[PDB]
C-alpha cells in the first residue's frame, strides 16, 4: 500500500518583481508520510521495494529555474493561476539522503538514492516532500492567490519477492493562498 503525500504549505503573504523571484526566503510545506510505498507480504514469503518513480505531472517553464547549491529546479506553471508557478523536492525520508531535483535531463528513479538503505529486508520507504513558490509573471498582479489542490507527481513501485502487487500513488500540494501586495 501507498499513501499520498500531500504538502501543506502555510500562506504566504508577498511584498514585490522579476520572473524567478521566489515568494518566500527558503521551502516551505515540508510534509512526510511513514508510508510511502510499502509491499505486502505473501504469506510465507518475504518481499522489499526494489525501485520507486516519479513522474512530475506539471508543465515546465523555460527558462524559470530555482536554485540551491549546485542544484538546479524546475519550475512549472500552476492551473488555475496565472504568474506563479512552483518548483519542488522529493525525497527518500532518510536522514542520509539529500534533497536533488528530479524531472531534468520520462520518469525519474527517486529510490534508492545515495545514501538510501538498500536490502531484501527494506519493506517500506517513507518519502518526503516540500515546495517553493515563484513569481513567473514581471507583471504580477496584486491581490489575493488561491493557489488549487494541485497534483504534481505521479508516484510507483516495482517490490521484489513475493507481495501482493505494486502500488501506485500521487504527491499534491495542499490548497494555498498568497497574498501579493
Amino acid at each position: 500500500i501507498a499513501d499520498p503525500l500531500v504538502v501543506t504549505p502555510p500562506p504566504m503573504n508577498f511584498d514585490g518583481t522579476p520572473a524567478g523571484t521566489p515568494i518566500t526566503s527558503t521551502w516551505i510545506g515540508e510534509t512526510s508520510v511513514h508510508n510511502g510505498f510499502k509491499c505486502e507480504k505473501k504469506f510465507l514469503q518475504k518481499c522489499w521495494v526494489e525501485t520507486l518513480y516519479a513522474n512530475a505531472t506539471g508543465s515546465k517553464i523555460s527558462g524559470i529555474y530555482y536554485y540551491e547549491g549546485s542544484n538546479r529546479y524546475p519550475v512549472y506553471s500552476l492551473p488555475g493561476v496565472k504568474g506563479i508557478g512552483y518548483a519542488f523536492g522529493l525525497k527518500d525520508n532518510n536522514d542520509s539522503v539529500a534533497y536533488v531535483p528530479i524531472d531534468v535531463d520520462g520518469a525519474t528513479v527517486i529510490y534508492p538514492a545515495v545514501g538510501s538503505t538498500v536490502n531484501h529486508n527494506v519493506d517500506r520507504v517513507s518519502l518526503k516532500g516540500k515546495v517553493v513558490f515563484v513569481v513567473t509573471d514581471k507583471h504580477l498582479e496584486t491581490g489575493v492567490y488561491n493557489i488549487p489542490y494541485t497534483v504534481i507527481a505521479n508516484t510507483w513501485s516495482e517490490y521484489g519477492g513475493g507481495h501482493k502487487g505494486n502500488n501506485t500513488s500521487i504527491v499534491a500540494i495542499n490548497p494555498v493562498t498568497i497574498t501579493a501586495h
